[PDB]
């Protein structure tokens, strides 16, 4: 009934392949061994007599996070070698995937071990795997694991984020909340494509092939002012839409402003509902507006307005780090808007509506560009 | 020169095992194929003629998180089957580890594919792997990945947490900060066993075999008052030590009170205190929901951890009638269920109350807690001392 957690592969003929289902396997000549060097083929060998009555064992054990770890334990006298190195008499070590087991001699390769407790797709609710193929981890979010997946038949990439129900289990909520987000229909917002419920919550989301605004801005590179304008415009529309649907972001940053292609001109899409923390929080819509200011500052300049006395002191006093050499090539209007957005007092800070009316954004050409991309 | 990213395993004799080094492999009868069904052994077969000139390909591709993803693409007419299911003519799909490749017939198993992009040792800085064997992921922290590891020779379990230097790369800091935490020497605090620096920061920490206080307290189970007392005593010593070394926790909760074995009586160890400083709510103090008093914050937290330990439920929760969680906390009216508390001592309840006081100036300090009657148990104190010998 149970699925195998490991395959052992015989390298020399006169050895059987093993598929590990039980928790423990002894290898040796002894009749009592779960895996016995007894096959009358192997018996005529002289190196056969180099192997011990009870040579070595492979086994599982519960991992500190309810996981499973495979170990090998050498009990031989002429040695059990793993990837060339001797384990040793009475000694014990973890068994990595694709390990080589040699016996009596380092050169004498016998088995290759494969851990199946990896990709191990049984780990997921069947309803989900019937629909998707779970792939690599894409990152560690504010929720938990976001993993790559593929639609079984179309073979389309999707992102699946995984949150643990154990996380709130001391003393359900998400099910109603998902449906509200699911109804949302706008081309600059991430679509919540699907939703599953097992021991964990799985939330299938559309995957953005272009990745994060962050990457276009890390390493002292900067974006053409017009590209900044395009992106920020879209960011304003996005945030406003959220605000109008009673959602406040609270954690807007380049790593969750997503781009839709490797083309410079393209659709921005927002996700996930301290350099970026508002000063008033360091002491609710204004919060997102401060964030955009920062995102804007970084886009135009290629460096952050506040970096590492304290980072907190700089923010609460609202004296952003202004480098003339970097800003000289940026427009007066662009600089102006940034300043309006980076205002300590939230009652003074520009609102998104005020930002959209700001002169810097009065570009009927880039507005048309945005409209074009919606056709794309 | 390059290491193989996959092994293919021949299931039928008259087929070679393949070790994938190149980015693309075509399988087929055709001479041009990187893997050719041509061996004069295989040629006499009748099912040999069921295979296509250009049957299928296996290949790599760069993944979104700088990853590599292995795909199979069927180009046959009689089919390429993967784990029983037909891929299909012109079709393409990802190749999971331990996949079975059949050809022409579902039953006709030929290859088993093994992905080697499965945790490899060489992804990490050599200095580290010379010392440790990297194992399974233990979780995703406030830092990044915490993984299981083993000391190369002793074979002792350790936890290694991995943080990315790319994370702050827009516009080093951690190196000086680590040394301060490294000097800390108290049995109820996690020891920072070692530290490495490559493209990523690796921080080797001691692994707690008992996991999180959280697990012993989730699902309506509760702990014997004496076990609460043992744990909480240790928690007080731990927090006091931190406070005396100028570190305020700010995020004390069951998920970061660690236990040292599956035995009920055992060492508690605390974590994420400067790990909640390396990067820069049931447990949030009411005053934070509204200088050297920032300590009260940790003291409120312990009251909560204490409440939960003795009762098996939280002092403040979310319910659709009692309005906000914030309202309950700021007004300090914890949810008291007589049926649950009847078996808990008066003194224990007393201390909880002293810790759960809205005004920080009134709240018990850790010194005040330790002098509280509930904790005047010379027997449990001796127990603690015993475990230090263990």
């Amino acid at each position: 009934t149970p699925a195998p957690w490991a395959r052992l592969w015989a390298l020399q003929d006169g050895f059987a392949n093993l598929e590990c289902v039980n928790d423990n396997y002894w290898f040796g000549r002894d009749k009592s061994c779960e895996y016995c060097f007894d096959e009358p083929l192997l018996k005529r060998t002289d190196k056969y007599r180099t192997y011990s009555k009870k040579h070595f064992r492979i086994f599982r054990e519960v991992g500190p996070k309810n996981s499973y770890i495979a170990y090998i334990e050498d009990h031989s006298g002429n040695g059990t070698f793993v990837n060339t190195e001797l384990v040793g008499k009475g000694k014990r070590r973890p068994l990595n995937n694709n390990s080589e087991i040699a016996l009596s001699l380092s050169r004498n390769k016998v088995f290759v071990f494969f851990d199946l407790t990896v990709d191990d797709q049984s780990v997921y609710p069947k309803a989900l795997r019937d629909e998707y193929i779970m792939s690599k981890t894409l990152g560690s979010g504010a929720c938990g694991e976001v993993k790559l997946a593929f639609e079984r038949k179309t073979c389309k990439k999707v992102a699946i984020r995984i949150i643990s129900k154990r996380k709130f289990a001391i003393g359900l909520n998400v099910e109603t909340e998902i449906e509200i987000l699911k109804k949302l229909n706008h081309p600059c917002i991430i679509k919540i494509k699907n939703f599953f419920d097992a021991e964990d919550y799985y939330i299938v989301l559309e995957l953005m092939e272009g990745g994060e605004l962050f990457d276009k801005v890390v390493g002292n590179k900067r974006l053409k002012e017009a590209t900044c304008k395009l992106y920020f415009y879209q960011m304003l529309l996005a945030v406003q839409y959220l605000h109008e649907n009673g959602i406040i972001h609270r954690d807007l940053k380049p790593e969750n402003v997503l781009l839709s292609s490797q083309e410079e001109d393209c659709l921005i899409k927002i996700t996930d509902f301290p350099t970026y923390l508002a000063p008033e929080v360091l002491v609710n819509r204004a919060v997102d507006c401060w964030s955009l200011g920062v995102i804007l500052f970084i886009c135009l300049s290629g460096y952050p307005p506040f970096s590492e006395v304290s980072l907190k002191d700089q923010i609460t006093s609202g004296k952003y780090n202004f480098i003339p050499e970097v800003w000289a090539e940026v427009s007066e209007k662009a600089l102006d808007l940034v300043k309006k957005l980076l205002v300590v007092d939230p009652k003074a800070r520009f609102t998104t509506e005020e930002a959209l009316r700001h002169p810097w954004l009065q570009d009927e050409d880039m507005k048309r560009k945005f409209q074009d991309l919606l056709s794309e």
